[PDB]
């Protein structure tokens, strides 16, 4: 349903097919939500027969009507917050089940991971605001100009969004490698 | 394969027949690692089958309470050894956002309100979960006490405070990049 919502809210930047699709979601939405190849191709596939796309043969997939009114129906109901699946925060419950060396090894890993992601995070906020981020690009050729200041802002929001997790994360790890000093 | 992981971990607090599993699991380590009732059942026989669990019928009807064999400590032990894999993200808060230009500023502003309700709810329930933990009263915790050496109290209560209070610093991030964003709307 969410692997949906997505491919609607990629589809109305432009029509695609599967592949390019697939390219252009890894991209850019598969950083907030992923799909993969094998996720997206019969999603696609599933909302072309329930008449959400139109195909096009080039097999390009375009909104229809209905899927216009499926992604804006979408976006009005509220998230539904699904339940905590942290892999680190499960590891770092259960620390005692390993070494202190293992817990910093673990805590060392999550602080290189979500630096990374934070540097990913900011060069995608600089594509966005130069506008030349391919799937952004075509958007906004496609969009009135009087929203294209919101549609920027929006983008950027959520990858400031990224940024603040990742920020939290790093922090905490690090006190959790003040805990291992005492114990 | 994590979900096994988080089921090796709560058993090693002591046996538990799959429904009392169930309900341990919901009320601790599924706030950091979510199982249903119909995914831990299943994982349970499995583990089982594969001589991660050793099966004993008790009065409970019998019931069958499953306990770590030695096989089980084994992979519980390799388990908490290889490095975590990092998932990619599915965040449904943030792909609303990334798109909020679907709707109107006040759907926005909507949508900005509710996550800030979320996490601050969430603060509450992890900052209570702390207060069990340091209580040292929290049933799947004082189970586990029980079983272990005192030596190893402080640590083991001290590793679970640490993962709920990562849990409060994401919910304040979340938060934080909230109020953000309704400050940006208040100008878009
Ligand atoms: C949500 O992430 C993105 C979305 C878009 C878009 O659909 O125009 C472009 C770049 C992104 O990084
Ligand atoms: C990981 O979350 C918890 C774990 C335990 C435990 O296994 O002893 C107890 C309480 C918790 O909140």
């Amino acid at each position: 349903m969410t692997l949906r919502s997505a491919l609607l809210a990629l589809l109305s930047s432009g029509p695609l097919t599967g592949y390019d699709a697939s390219q252009r979601f890894g991209a850019s939405v598969g950083f907030v939500w992923s799909g993969s190849d094998s996720q997206i191709y019969p999603e696609l596939r599933k909302m072309e027969a329930e008449e959400l796309l139109v195909g096009s043969d080039v097999t390009e997939y375009a909104l229809s009507e209905k899927g216009w009114e499926a992604l804006r129906k979408a976006w009005y109901e509220p998230v539904t917050y699904g339940p905590t699946r942290d892999p680190a925060r499960l590891k770092a419950a259960y620390f005692e089940v390993g070494t202190n060396g293992d817990a910093r090894r673990h805590l060392r890993a999550h602080i290189a991971h979500f630096e990374q992601q934070k540097i990913q995070s900011e060069s995608m906020i600089d594509e966005l605001k130069a506008k030349t981020h391919p799937t952004l690009a075509r958007r906004l050729e496609r969009s009135p100009k009087k929203e294209h200041e919101r549609i920027v802002a929006f983008k950027v929001l959520a990858y400031e969004g990224q940024i603040a997790r990742a920020q939290a994360e790093i922090e905490w790890a690090e006190k959790g490698l003040k805990l291992l000093d005492t114990l």
